[PDB]
C-alpha cells in the first residue's frame, strides 16, 4: 500500500510521537 508511509507507520508501530523516534516520512 504504502512505501514511505509504510517506514512511517512502522515508526507509528514502534510508538509513533510516543515512540523514541522522530517521524520517518
Amino acid at each position: 500500500e504504502e512505501e514511505c508511509v509504510r517506514l512511517y507507520i512502522q515508526w507509528l508501530k514502534d510508538g509513533g510521537p510516543s515512540s523514541g523516534r522522530p517521524p520517518p516520512c
